[PDB]
């Protein structure tokens, strides 16, 4: 297999931070040999979850979700993707490739869209099948369309996405919980990145870790009558700040055009929201 | 713990390539927040075993290797030497740190240096005990000096650190085997970097089949009346070829001061050749 020398006195990329502090990649376009990576995971047969929530309206977002993740989304790997929804009737019947599954997991609907957002942790931990039927989870928002490649690069034991409106941004402007009441309170001075809880993921145990310890924070918050700012963002927040992810995707794979336009610095725009 | 901010358009080096294109990052200064993996890296107990093969003249680079690794490698964690040598009376009493220990191992000495240096891949693959004793195993040359950091910033489940002599250079001008002849043959369209025999190392199970995987290959050359030209360092080249590390350290954990100067893409220079 042949491809160009990688040249360790030429950088990739010299207009981003491509490692952290704690030696974790950062994904972006120009780091990553593509053909190398998908070797590497198909010699595994490596199986990628991806769950995704449509409860009441966000049912309509499905067919484009679908359509463009069956696109874009680990094309040429296998792929179980999960759909929890109140309205299985309502998911659209999309073909797909050879080698990925579709399942509907029928649930309830919470009321309030505060826990409709922060009971997909809770949902997620539904533990035993995870374990059994893929080797990474990766958990995303249904309001999104795949516009370019999302691939391998970002399978890892656990990676969190860069939140695209602080990226560039101070860590005392993170709006991060600052109350000390709450299970998902971060310093002032501590911090190392803002990461959105729309994009998160990696080996289906590190993800059940992640999402059983956000639900137990969340539940004690509830016990003492306090919620935590951004919710489920809140306590992501606060568990990758403890236990950090060992990638870390750039803002390509979570963006939004008509808020953020195309900045020079994001040569791809991976995944994006949808109008709403 | 109250750290710099990492921020993701400031890269920290511009100069050199951190992350390899399969994802593993690079070590160099001002990559790593030391205090960050040190803590990841105690909250583990880790034990790090590093092996050192005397045998012949070679026990009298003991005394320098073991004091100023004591100095510089893994202050802070559990370490255990293992010193391999034909003389046990000859290795040299050296009084260390707490949490750190030292076994000698007594083995036979092959007449040829060649046979010393390749069959240190037998010698290292003994296999019951690191498993048991261990969490990484480090494997190093002992002509050598410690003059600043190596720590757990190096540690994954495989790594290679970059020949000295040949970072800056095309893959045709590496000095890999060319023989299809011989196990470690490479292909000159092939090959991402020129790795080091000097310096390598992992998990205890990426060691214990590297090592073996190495062996089996020079059986195997041996059984075919072909030597790799440069031997134990040839087949571990073919070895991270087709299983790529998951680090790679840069030269300033292998170099020589004497041969190659300081340059200034070094900022440390941490494991050095001694004048022989
Ligand atoms: O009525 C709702 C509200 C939220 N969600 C799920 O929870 C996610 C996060 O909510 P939303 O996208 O509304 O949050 P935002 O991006 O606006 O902050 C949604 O993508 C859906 O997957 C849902 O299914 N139905
Ligand atoms: O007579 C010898 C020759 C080699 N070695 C071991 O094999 C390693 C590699 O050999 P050497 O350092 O001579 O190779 P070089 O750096 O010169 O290529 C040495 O560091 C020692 O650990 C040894 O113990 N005794
Ligand atoms: O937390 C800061 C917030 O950033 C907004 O731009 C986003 O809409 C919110 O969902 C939340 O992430
Ligand atoms: O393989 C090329 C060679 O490079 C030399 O500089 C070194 O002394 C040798 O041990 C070998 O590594
Ligand atoms: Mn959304
Ligand atoms: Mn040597």
């Amino acid at each position: 297999m042949v491809y160009p020398q990688p040249k360790v006195l030429t950088p990739c990329r010299k207009d981003v931070l491509v490692v952290t502090p704690w030696l974790a990649p950062i994904v972006w376009e120009g780091t990553f040999n593509i053909d190398i990576l998908n070797e590497q995971f198909r010699l595994q047969n490596t199986t990628i979850g991806l769950t995704v929530f449509a409860i009441k309206k966000y049912v309509a977002f499905l067919k484009l979700f679908l359509e463009t993740a069956e696109k874009h989304f680990m094309v040429g790997h296998r792929v179980h993707y999960y759909v929890f929804t109140d309205q299985p009737a309502a998911v659209p019947r999309v073909t797909l490739g050879t080698g990925r599954q579709l399942s509907v997991l029928e649930v309830g609907a919470y009321k309030r869209w505060q826990d409709v957002s922060m009971r997909r942790m809770e949902m997620i931990s539904c533990e035993r099948r995870f374990l059994s039927e893929v080797d990474y989870l990766v958990c995303v928002d249904v309001d999104m369309e795949f516009r370019d490649h999302v691939g391998v690069e970002i399978l890892t034991p656990l990676f969190g996405t860069l939140h695209p409106s602080f990226y560039g941004s101070s860590r005392e402007a993170f709006t991060y919980e600052r109350r000390p009441q709450s299970q998902a309170y971060i310093p002032k001075d501590e911090g190392d990145f803002y990461y959105m809880g729309a994009f998160f993921g990696g080996s289906v145990q590190e993800v059940q870790r992640l999402t059983r310890a956000c639900h137990q924070a969340m539940m004690v918050d509830q016990a003492n009558g306090i919620e935590a700012v951004w919710h489920d963002e809140s306590h992501l927040n606060k568990y990758l700040l403890r236990h950090k992810p060992t990638k870390v995707l750039s803002p390509e794979y979570l963006w939004d055009q008509q808020l953020l336009g195309w900045p020079a610095v994001l040569r791809k725009l991976r995944f994006t929201a949808v109008p709403k």
